[PDB]
DNA sequence: TTTTTT
């Protein structure tokens, strides 16, 4: 009776950050109660367009919304969604653990968030069971990043996704994988733009987001990586972990890189 | 003279758990005898352009509804849906024939439901004809999960019934389905949130829902399928149903899991 | 006045059972000469757009009439389409003539028609020429049933007849199309929920339907065809059909069937 | 008044038999000149939407149109299309030139025409330049029917046109092109329904029609075609065809065949 | 009012023979300044869609113009099209060059033109530097033909060019091309009509059009195209071409092949 | 109520969105619906009940004129406006530094480069080879960037589709080449190495018969001396990179930037013949 | 959806 607002409504579902059909549709029929335009909404004899519009709409900010912040804001916005509570000293404590220093990774892990040519790729080397999916999974998830998988590597479209994230994690690279980066991702590694195919719709031209990658192999050993030598960070994790006994082995969590960023944050030039 | 008001049908259609189109349009125009909006319904110019809106609305509530639960509220809607009458002793019974003890399997199917990381996968592995299809087929059904196509896995979109169903199965995996469980979904099996991507353009990092499989591959026994050990329970069926000449046999059924459940509710820690 | 009303070809199309535009464009065009409405269709500007909705409509109603029934109720129904004289002594001849006793494939039938899981599909094995497509063709013929095309297995469309029919039929398979089947139509060939894909519409977790397959090859025999043994039933076709006589001595009918049918309603427990 | 009357472009692009868009636009636009409905309609915002619902409109009928008739009747109808002079002798002629007795074809082709299981292929064979594509051609010209490009098999859409046609023809069948049919075409060698694929539409059930193929390769020689023997029926061109004379000494036309076809009319039990 | 007419955007499109959107699009905006429905269109809410109709009414005109002549016709105009001064003797000069007397190729490419069965393709072969890719990219380029990529034979699209053209080439033909044409494209070599398919689109059957081709491979010699041979004629260009100082020696242009056809129309029987 | 002024008008955003260069429906839709605060229109197009719709076509309209554009250039125009693009400070002598310390004369890269931006056949690519860290991606790169090339990918070769880009870009590189793509080049390029027409795969649209604009590659491989790649010799002008653009620790020798390139044309148009 | 992608 009111004639429905589809402007509203995207801001509502923007607001609520709702950005599938499936709940829009739902949440908001809900709202009806005691919402004049829902309840226009529900007198629309095309429900279907608007959810689906709606939805359109908010996601199409929230990417571009994101999309628009730099390494700083962005990792800024990553922090505000981290939930729960934790200490930068579990990720301290790891490291030593590690006989790492800290500030090693820090130095190593400052130029990296900037994409710094031949600083662009950071390598967790080690014996199985010594922490490298840990850590690196855990920093990713934390960014917001995605993990590629090289098993798909027979397809030229394991590599999409580095078209939108910030930051890449191959896990557990093998000679096979190893040899694919030294022989095709090359510029990925001197951030030089490179050329990234994307299912039906037309490559993208793109520099390389930082890498994260763990393996048995040290690269910076086997000689047959050579150009990989300058190109790769490498810390060598060799101090076990998950041992047998059942018990919880450590696990970083947002929280915990959290408050790395947030107080390390003046030393990261961030 | 009354116009044709959209809402009230996928209202009706809501309230019946008619999500399909061919069925909502019959249903519905059955109803014309009877029901003035159905009478104008039927009036339309674009019916066809309805039942299908009709539909994508109705299965729109749903999900978002099925979604909403509790893996408890969930199971507990399941049963009132179970008609019929039966007994969990049919239950029971199989279990015996099948040299387990119920409470084995019971604990295991507290951890499932529940989700915890490492006891989200219960498999049924065993010779031909031992009742691993039905069993499961039959639990599935009664928890209204989706069975996945195999047939489809390349391009992963045979996880898109993931992001949906509560509970999905794997019947019947081969080896090349166990490498690709043990390729791709570690994740589904960890608890990681698994990247469920999907046709338009949204893809959703949802958590993978419980998974049940038959097989008479016995992954626990191979060593290419290490990781799987222990993230895959393992119930066997050695004993043979064949027996089918003459005396219609076992068929567990909605009520029989009706039952099962019911009484075991206490224990299943629901 | 001459308002061209949508729902009035539906029922017309509907009535005659015309489910493909081209015919119900056609034909309805013919009734404009005595007919208002099809006078006012032909006046549309929007014929295109009619024809196919009405046809989608009237899709829509048939299925969910067809899949409301019950087996022997569709059984029941297709008898009374079943037009012209014949008998089930031709089917009998024809089984005898194989030497395969009726009891034999009535006893198979019984359980075929019930979809009781792995006694869902009956193979008809033999040398070129022995009766084979020829038998069951006729009797998906009568049932009204699908031919599931393997050429197109390539598309994952291809399946969609099964989400429809009550009996579905791969004439001739090959050694490629029994690898398939073995490798991921086990759930099917079982008669267990599947998930079917259909164009324009969405997914739909429907019961396999009862097969028919025809072949040169005794998966039975085959030991790499191992786990098809447990669900292809088999009956092998060693005499010949035709040799040297104008007329195949062999060609059963709707008719045939109809009789086979209703002279052994009580025998198939329907 | 000066409307634009969708209804009677197509019944003028039905009375010319224009069906492709192409055509249609462009032949309209000119007898823009002379016809108030044909400048309405280059009036129209929406030009495009009318020459493509237009059309398929047009071959809406035409096939129905067709699928409608019968192989006399069909055949019949193709008379009347063949235009200028010929004679049935001139076919006879080169068949007698090949070293074929005429009843033998007509024998062939009478079981041809009625498309009787097994009895729907006829392939000619031989060495290049004997006419073999000239002849086939020629006839399936005069039938109207269509040619599928094994080019387009990596399509499941290259057998679309089976769906339409009357009679289709293969010329030059490869190796690769009998493996294919040898593998997966069976059922439609056989003249048995198969189920096509269309774009955009839903499959289509139809009896393949009688099929036509030319090759250098004898199937009925080759051993690894054993299945192919009993639904392949086969003549063989072994005398030269070209001549130097510029103009070959064979060249059938419709016409050709229309003599052929009346008075063979009561041997090819028509 | 002064609504924007589509209609005459189309015709403008036409008129500059501009055909596909993006230019249209943007040729049209410009002509904004001084033209008042392009105005009216940039005031469109509705650009979009009719750039789109726009591109997609005009190329029907076109092609349809084109499939539209007799090959005669087609030249003709072809001519029209020819500015700028040249003459025959600038092609001959050449021909003879190349130690070949013009009425042998005259000779084949009158009857090419006419496009006859198996000499519907041409193939200029020699050492690379002599002409020929020079040769007949001037001559397709005079009469308007496309040119097919090997580059993407993968894809059966790379043949949708043969569905418009009247004349296509492949220009450096390697092995891998020579056995596509002789395992898939008999036919069309052929010039017999054939299927081609079109994106999105629906297949055109339709003749193939007179093929010419460049390669450093001698079909004719070679003997495992030994089905090629009764298709290709065949040409030695071997005199290699720019001596001394870059300087071409030859260029063929649209005026000289005018000269050419204009003087030579009577011998090519046209 | 009558007469409406506020009214939402689709060219504008479009011309919005041309100006800004903004072709990406995501972004479009966002950073207009920012730019609602102080503006009717963009406000205007929040009121409107198919934002979708509009966003999806305002980007299919930039394109459409942002790809004609393009096209629309002639090398000269072109490059004349890749200029006003290139921003800061720089100048024509750090490429001609970078060229001596390759021991090579500028002349001879310009007299090149002043065919291949003609696309002149047979001198239509230009290949940098040469050890690793010489410098050659690194002056490559530059150059396409400041004139607004695409990058080819030859880890996608796989599909017909890595030229896509061959239908719109006037230059294109591929940065460096294997033997397998070498191999590929002297396969199937041909043509593009000749000037004669080749044929552009789009992603689900008609495939483009367009002229493969100038090539830029840089390689390990010296394909003038190998003997596999006799065709190439002819149409491949061919630069040598020896020395070491290598910079020990923090401290970047050569850079090359779109100002560097900018000055290079400005002062060099003349000789350039353009 | 078919074309892509597989
Ligand atoms: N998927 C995971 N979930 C939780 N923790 C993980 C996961 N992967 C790795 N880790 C952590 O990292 C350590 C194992 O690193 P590891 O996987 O053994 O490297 P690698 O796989 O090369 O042997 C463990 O201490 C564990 O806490
Ligand atoms: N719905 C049913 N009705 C009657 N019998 C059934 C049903 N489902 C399964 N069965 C019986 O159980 C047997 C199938 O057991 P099955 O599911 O194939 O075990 P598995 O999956 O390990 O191969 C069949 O022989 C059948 O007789
Ligand atoms: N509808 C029919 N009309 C006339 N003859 C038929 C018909 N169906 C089959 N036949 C005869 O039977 C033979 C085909 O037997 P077939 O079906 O191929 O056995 P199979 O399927 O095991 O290969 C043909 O030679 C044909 O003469
Ligand atoms: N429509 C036609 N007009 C004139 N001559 C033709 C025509 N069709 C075929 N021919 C002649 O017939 C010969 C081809 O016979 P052919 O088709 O190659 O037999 P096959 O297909 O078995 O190899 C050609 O040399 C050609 O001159
Ligand atoms: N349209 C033209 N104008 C001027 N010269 C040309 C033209 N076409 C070709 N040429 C000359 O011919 C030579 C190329 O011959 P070429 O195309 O390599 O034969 P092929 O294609 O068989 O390798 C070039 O050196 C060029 O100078
Ligand atoms: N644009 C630039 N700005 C600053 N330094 C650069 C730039 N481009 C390249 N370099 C320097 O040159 C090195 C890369 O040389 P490189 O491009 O790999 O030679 P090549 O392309 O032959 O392999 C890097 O270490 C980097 O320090
Ligand atoms: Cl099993
Ligand atoms: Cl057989
Ligand atoms: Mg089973
Ligand atoms: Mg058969
Ligand atoms: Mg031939
Ligand atoms: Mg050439
Ligand atoms: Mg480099």
């Amino acid at each position: 009776t009111e004639k429905f607002d589809f402007g509203t409504m995207v801001q509502w579902a923007y607001d609520h950050k709702y950005a599938e059909e499936s709940k829009i549709a739902y949440e908001y029929a809900l709202a009806a109660g005691s919402d004049s335009n829902a309840r226009a909404f529900l007198a629309t004899n095309s429900q279907a367009k608007h959810v689906k519009d709606c939805a359109t709409m908010v996601r199409h900010y929230l990417r571009a919304e994101t999309q628009a912040l730099s390494m700083p804001a962005y990792i800024k916005a990553r922090c505000k969604l981290a939930t729960g509570e934790g200490s930068w000293k579990s990720i301290l404590t790891f490291f030593n653990y590690q006989n790492i220093e800290l500030i090693t990774f820090i130095n190593a892990l400052k130029l990296w968030l900037k994409g710094i040519p031949k600083k662009n790729c950071l390598a967790f080397i080690g014996p199985p069971n010594t922490g490298k999916s840990m850590l690196c999974n855990s920093l990713i998830h934390f960014l917001g990043g995605s993990v590629l998988s090289f098993a798909n590597h027979k397809s030229h479209f394991w590599l999409a996704s580095l078209a939108d994230t910030r930051a890449a994690l191959v896990d557990d690279a093998t000679h096979a994988c190893w040899r694919y980066f030294d022989t095709y991702l090359r510029n990925a590694l001197d951030g030089y733009p490179v050329s990234i195919d994307r299912k039906h719709k037309a490559a993208v031209q793109i520099k390389a987001p930082p890498l994260l990658v763990t393996s048995n192999i040290d690269v910076q050993a086997e000689d047959r990586y050579l150009y990989l030598h300058s190109r790769v960070q490498t810390f060598r994790f060799e101090q076990p972990c998950t041992d047998e006994s059942g018990e919880q082995p450590f696990n970083i969590t947002d929280a915990d890189w959290k408050s790395f960023f947030v107080r390390l944050w003046g030393r990261l030039d961030l």
